[PDB]
């Protein structure tokens, strides 16, 4: 196997994820089978106990693992289905080693960071890079992305491990790409290279020497800075890639190919890539990158969320909307409406903000009510669901907009002003949402309905089933404990509601619809985790279509 | 509280243990209440899975913990009874933090080395330095000893933690002593200071600056090197302590007091030590250090062990023998006889070594058969027990020489040539030694009879009970699974054997004796873990006495 | 060209000089043409302003330069005649660069350490390694020896320069050998490898990775430590050379050849060394190393010097005596008599030391009065010259024992009790030694008679001319200002004195002799700088011969 470690320099948040995914899609278009690994140096087995403000929209994999979002970038660019062992952390490693020790598999000897922790890291990487990730095909390249910045005390074990790995795997089977920042202050008005110099120096002071140096700047830099970097880093003048701020991220693979990275790698790792046939493989990505510039229609969508102060806490949602729009040939424009500012409590505090946010919500072509955990800001979601039900405005809810929509329907058509979940107020008289742990009721192994599960379609013509291709069932990724109450099923179904999707046991409804409303679908699963750039999720696709008044035409 | 971190420099194995214990005994003679902590940067909860070749004679504490031997130095110098939390490791810390994370006590946030691991280390140190360790008195000084060498990747978390600790605890309550090596090669014939320079530079490059620099050399160095160190380390000329290779280790506290370390600390940590009364407190240690030079009697003892290639795998045993000798006013001389070279299998290989070792064993005044685990080299222990029983030679066995002695008695007085343990050969017909797990039979919590337990004395005049002060019972530290068979009790007691000590349940014999033999005591417990310099263990004391033919006189 | 940088580790004074000279003589026996370079990181153009206590017996080259003594090791092992540019210092480099700047050869640009100082160092090394040093043959290998220890602030420019040099010269033309110390303390009784680990880590943290690791210890270390070093340094198990303390230094090249360093280098630098013919080239060195063990005759020589507290301040003298002895097949034994302890001023202070030193001087077979500068301890030299003239004891004086001998002859045969030099007391009435600057009288360029000059032989049968091969003249290296007075020439020649050697101008006498004395030669030049192991200097040879009463036989 051949490995490509990707490291970071001046700051964290400079683009290693897209760089790595681009290497991956390049190598995958040239006929290879790539896999990927993300190394988070934080002491956390997984991202289940995380808040979106911390690390941006916890992802979910098919086996039920909750991981970083960079694995989402990998899955969306390479079109693969990773596993849990593709997300290494310091906690996983130390816990594995400590268990091994207490058991007695290090019999009699002293366990130290070097060599035992680093051997664990190496064995992990080697074992994981051989797990068939796109069926049964065995990988040939593995892209490791070392989160953080080179120099921190958190990621020294890993740097040492890879310092030994390059000797262990015959450097002709190992490359290292360093992503650094070239700041261009507004005072000096000149790009500065000293940060990159210090970062490369710190790196080489750890036993590693870069082969590529991808310099991330806001605006393009000239050959002067390129040759300065080449000199002060002993890299050539053609293996210093310059990646400025592009329109979209489908430009990055192209900006890398045009800079001769495919040829460099084919010559450096000895991959045996037939050049004459590696033409016209990125055609799909060129088309997609052109459609990113050749769309002027201005479809506007409303994201009624509670973390809207961050734009990374909805990464997969935003990106699925973008994919669907690009497939509909429209220019998406997203307004981030905070659900806290739709309640009357802010009307008593800042009527200005209240009316401004409600105006935003009212002059939009569609409404998306994402998921979330807790209680802060759910009443606003219910207000928005109601307003979109009383104004014939399309709406899509995801695992919490479904609960909110059902609550709205209850408290506004059954008059049950006490309708609520068992989460916001447990001692409520009427409870439309109650816990249904998958199997935690009985054991501790399996509390939350995590991972990919089956959902069959109840009989009845439904637009959501038509969008999905009129199948019998779908596999989708779930992350939720609660569920719609099975007793109020008829109390709310003898009305403008319809449950078209459920599990094989018919006790869990996870796809609802409204009668007469043009588009009021809501799902208990997360359809955004299976939305690839060349494959938009049917729900978001229908949302966009109905939001521009083209859905019925698209069906017929 | 006031803390004294002790760090190491050029190499590991330069004397930090004795330096720290000496600081402790100095401060404890001046009227203070000291506690101690040892920081082993290895990934091991404890030293239960260790072999003596690794880290030198696993110690045992009253609560059942198996720790390093440096805690033995602390206990023997300060006369305290430490606990399990007085031995910090990287594994303990990381495991605690990982459990906290998985539970949810770091709610929502990202756990990193800094600040979380270092905060755990700080809280651990602060909580532990306040645990009454000599009764109910609360400590006032805590001596932390950071194992390893400053610069290694294993102990960076701890160095960072203490870099923050010195600010957290108001540097007037914090000192740092650096122990370094001054090599004197035989080519240059001149002491070299460059290693110490590099070590102090690496240290200061971590945020810490030494207050004392204890330079360990083989021979005394002059004022030239002292002032060179003072210059190149920005320490004064009086806070550079020079500690050469002394006769014994009871000289180190004196060589430190004479160098004005007590005054320096009293002025630096502001301890309020009344100088006029701090005279004639180390009188006991001066007497002991003089008795180390004024003894010429040449009592020779045989240590029939299996790890005799190392002199640190019997540290506590050797030191208890030294204490007892010094109390008897004799100059101990130890011969380390490997038990493997007493079997006939080496007679068929190297008769020279066989006869040499047997000669050594035969021209000695006494025999000590220490403990150990496994099977390699036990037959030799049985041969030695027999020879000492058939030649009226004193013998003392410790938790494995007792089993070996019982096996010898069986197979040489009952003719049961098949007598053996259930460990060497489980399917044996006759088994004199069988497992009796304390409570593992029933659960997993408590398999080995670890820690301090009670042993009552069965009726009958016994020399071992006379040595112990004629008490009803004794508290001693046990570490063993096996036990003498309760069915062969009479098969071997209707002979020259006598079981004078047992537990409160009378099902476990742990003190035996021979009838007619001058001294053939053997104990299932470890009496060397309670042998302090000013308090020798009664068993070793009686061994030495009988070995010089003075025991009967000492009793009467 | 192919370069071999030699670096040092734990301490300075571990043996890089002999290591490098051994590499040189190995490569030179295999048919190559080696040159050498010494990099002293001190700010000193040369060693003219130095005292022997500082850096051990300032050397002198043919062109008049005063350099370190390591160039003496190079000259004595490779049999070459180096130049001034073969001794790089920080001062030379910075001065060259500053002159270039002030002139304007760096026109308009900013001069910095990197890249300008390092480019100066590289250009210097490349230019110097191509200067024919053994005639007109152009070198093929250049051995650079970087004085100091890797890590110090003095030698970072050079380490950076060579980090760039390995890329500039195509690593197949560059090797780096790291000499480190493996301390074996007497407490632990075990070799420690952690210093070497830290040194290799610091090195790799500067951009360089060792190819060989020569470990210098006092006693041989086993394969365990070798493999530990190989592991913790990523070098093989055969490129870790172990060099213990040998009898002599003619063993080092052999101990290196036997360890397969010649083959390693031939394979690593691609030198094209014909193995089948590289046998029986070190035969001379094997013979010399055997003669170092097979000599038992105990010739004793007296070194009447003033720096005798150091054994490196007479390196060349001691080594020339050793060469001559080995050629005479005798075991040299050197007694270092301090000339200060022969004056009556110590008789009034410590008669014990006075009589002890005079006894030492009296029970020796010969006397050597070396050179030196100043006044402290010259009266003792005159006392010794007299005693050796009045007791028929051989004597050899070198550029200061000649002045002392002439002073003795004057004040003890002419009664001129005021005889003295113009240096000890300038206003003296009688002055036997006066300044005769070569050409400083007239200019500032050439004050001291430095460098190699001609000395012709005045007519008359002389034993010193017979030893030199009965030539007409000799080329020898001078370093001195003063000279014998040309007016007292006859005042002291109409007596037991004879001036057999002088310059072409017949105004400077530099070879004297006594009439009737068996051997009382004294030279104003330094004959020890041309004494190679296989070519002993005639003066020392005759001294040894006459000291064993074999000189007349050797002549006839
Ligand atoms: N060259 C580029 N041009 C335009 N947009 C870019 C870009 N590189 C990154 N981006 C955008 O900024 C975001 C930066 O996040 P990214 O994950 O790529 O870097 P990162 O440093 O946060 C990875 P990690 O968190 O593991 O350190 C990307 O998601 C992308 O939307
Ligand atoms: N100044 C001294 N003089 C004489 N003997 C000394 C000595 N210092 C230490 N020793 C002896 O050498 C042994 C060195 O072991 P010690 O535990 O003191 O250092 P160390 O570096 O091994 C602690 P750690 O293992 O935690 O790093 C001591 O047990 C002692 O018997
Ligand atoms: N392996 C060896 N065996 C025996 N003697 C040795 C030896 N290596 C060195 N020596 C002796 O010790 C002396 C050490 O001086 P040397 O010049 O070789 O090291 P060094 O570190 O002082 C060079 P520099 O001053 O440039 O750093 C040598 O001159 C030699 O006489
Ligand atoms: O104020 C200064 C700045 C710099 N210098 C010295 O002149 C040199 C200028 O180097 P700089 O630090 O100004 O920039 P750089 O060329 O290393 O890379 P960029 O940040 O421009 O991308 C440096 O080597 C420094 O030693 C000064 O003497 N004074
Ligand atoms: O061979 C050498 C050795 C040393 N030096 C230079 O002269 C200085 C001598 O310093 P040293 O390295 O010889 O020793 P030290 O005084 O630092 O401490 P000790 O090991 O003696 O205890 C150093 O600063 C070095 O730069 C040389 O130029 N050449
Ligand atoms: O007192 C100690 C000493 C060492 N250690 C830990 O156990 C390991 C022992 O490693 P050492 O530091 O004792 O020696 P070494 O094997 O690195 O090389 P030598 O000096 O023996 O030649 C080290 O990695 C350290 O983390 C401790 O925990 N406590
Ligand atoms: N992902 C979410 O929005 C979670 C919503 C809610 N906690 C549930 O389990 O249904
Ligand atoms: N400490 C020891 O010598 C152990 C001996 C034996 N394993 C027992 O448990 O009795
Ligand atoms: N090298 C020396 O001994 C110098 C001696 C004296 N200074 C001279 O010039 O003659």
């Amino acid at each position: 196997m051949k490995y490509i470690l990707v490291t970071g320099g001046v700051i964290s948040g400079v683009g290693k994820g897209v760089i790595a995914s681009s290497f991956g899609t390049l190598l995958k278009s040239c006929g290879l089978d790539v896999t990927s690994i993300k190394i988070d140096p934080y002491i956390n087995i997984d991202a289940g106990t995380f808040s979106p403000y911390e690390h941006g929209e916890v992802y979910v994999l098919d086996d039920g693992a909750e991981v970083d979002l960079d694995l989402g970038n990998y899955e969306r660019f390479l079109d693969v289905t990773l596993h849990r062992d593709n997300n290494i952390t310091t906690g996983k490693i130390y816990k594995l080693v400590i268990e091994k020790e207490r058991t007695g598999e290090y019999l009699g000897k002293t366990v130290q960071v070097v060599p035992h922790i680093t051997d664990a890291i190496q064995e992990w990487v080697e074992r994981v890079a051989q797990t068939p990730v796109q069926g049964s095909s065995k990988p040939q390249v593995c892209i490791v992305e070392l989160g953080g910045t080179i120099g921190d005390i958190e990621g020294m074990p890993f740097v040492e491990a890879f310092r030994q790995f390059q000797f262990r795997v015959k450097r002709e089977n190992f490359c290292l790409a360093h992503v650094s920042l070239v700041p261009l202050p507004k005072a000096t008005g000149e790009p500065k290279t000293k940060p990159t110099q210090s970062s490369v120096r710190e790196l080489r002071g750890c036993g590693l020497s870069p082969d590529l140096i991808v310099c991330r700047s806001e605006k393009p830099i000239g050959l002067e800075v390129k040759e300065k970097i080449s000199n002060f880093c002993h890299v050539g003048p053609d293996q210093v890639i310059c990646i400025h701020d592009l329109n979209s991220i489908y430009h990055v693979p192209l900006l890398m190919e045009q800079n001769g990275v495919i040829e460099y790698l084919n010559e450096r790792l000895q991959l045996n890539i037939d050049m004459s046939k590696r033409t016209k493989c990125l055609q799909q990505w060129r088309d997609l990158a052109r459609r990113t510039e050749t769309v002027r229609r201005e479809v506007c969508i409303a994201v009624v969320g509670k973390y809207t102060k961050f734009t990374d806490s909805y990464a997969s949602v935003v990106k699925a909307l973008q994919h669907a729009a690009l497939a509909v040939n429209r220019k998406l424009e997203l307004v981030f409406i905070e659900s806290c500012l739709l309640e009357e409590e802010t009307l008593h505090s800042e009527p200005s903000k209240y009316h401004k946010e409600w105006q935003k919500l009212c002059d939009s072509h569609g409404i998306l009510v994402p998921g979330g955990f807790g209680s802060r800001g759910m009443e606003g979601k219910i207000r928005a669901c109601q307003w979109a039900r009383e104004n014939q405005k399309p709406l899509l809810g995801i695992c919490l907009g479904l609960q909110a929509a059902v609550i709205e329907f209850a408290r506004n058509k059954l008059g049950l002003k006490d309708a609520n979940t068992t989460e916001i107020d447990p001692n409520t008289a009427n409870a439309l949402v109650i816990d249904m742990p998958e199997h935690h009721t009985g054991q501790l192994g399996g509390t939350m309905r995590l991972g990919k599960r089956i959902t069959v379609f109840s009989d009845g013509p439904s637009v959501i089933r038509q969008l999905y291709g009129n199948p019998k069932s779908v596999q989708e990724r779930h992350r939720h404990r609660y569920e719609v109450n099975p007793k109020y099923v008829h109390l709310l179904e003898e009305q403008g509601m319809r449950f078209v999707g459920t599990d094989v046991d018919k006790t869990r409804m996870e796809i609802i619809e409204l009668s007469g409303h043009p588009y009021f679908v809501a799902t208990q699963y997360h359809p955004e985790y299976l939305s690839r750039p060349l494959k938009p999720s049917p729900p978001f696709l229908g949302l966009i279509l109905a939001s521009v008044d083209r859905l019925n035409q698209y069906i017929q």
